[PDB]
RNA sequence: ACAU
DNA sequence: CGATGT
């Protein structure tokens, strides 16, 4: 089982969990940063991993790219497959922004199609995903 | 247990 | 050491 180098890798970064959430997508081969989301003041790790995949799908579709996406998040891969982010984060005024983005990402999934394979990055075999923030 |  | 998730 080998890395598919012609791919997009995504990952969340956070300050606290729940805490400040950001995410980015990179070229798996070169590490070039292709997109980065502006920090969101409160969210969870899994909400951010979910948003990163959905943004990757939107990014690749806009560019007519058939590359797969790698994520290290078992949870977020499932949530994208299900088109449903099963987060436990409370809804209040401080979490309104992240929940709006997650709701809108689900809505996009329910109104668009894609063939993009969403693949598990095998951290145990390959080390940290290329989009990692280097914070652990 | 597994993945973050 | 704590949290988010299956
Ligand atoms: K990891
Ligand atoms: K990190
Ligand atoms: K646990
Ligand atoms: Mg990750
Ligand atoms: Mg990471």
């Amino acid at each position: 089982e080998e890395i598919i180098w012609e791919s997009l890798s995504v990952d969340v970064g956070s300050q606290g969990n729940p805490g400040i959430v950001e995410y980015k997508g990179v070229d798996t081969k070169t590490g070039e940063v292709l997109f980065e989301r502006e920090p969101i003041p409160i969210g969870t790790n899994n909400m951010g991993e979910f948003l990163a995949i959905v943004h990757g799908l939107r990014y690749l579709k806009e560019r007519n790219s058939r590359k797969p996406i790698y994520s290290d998040s078992q949870t977020a891969i499932k949530w994208v497959k299900d088109k449903k982010a099963k987060s436990t984060l409370v809804r209040n005024e401080e979490t309104a922004l992240i929940w709006k983005l997650v709701d809108e990402a689900e809505e996009w999934l329910n109104t668009h199609t894609y063939e993009t394979p969403i693949l598990k990055w095998q951290t145990d075999k390959w080390g940290e995903i290329k989009a990692d923030y280097g914070r652990k």
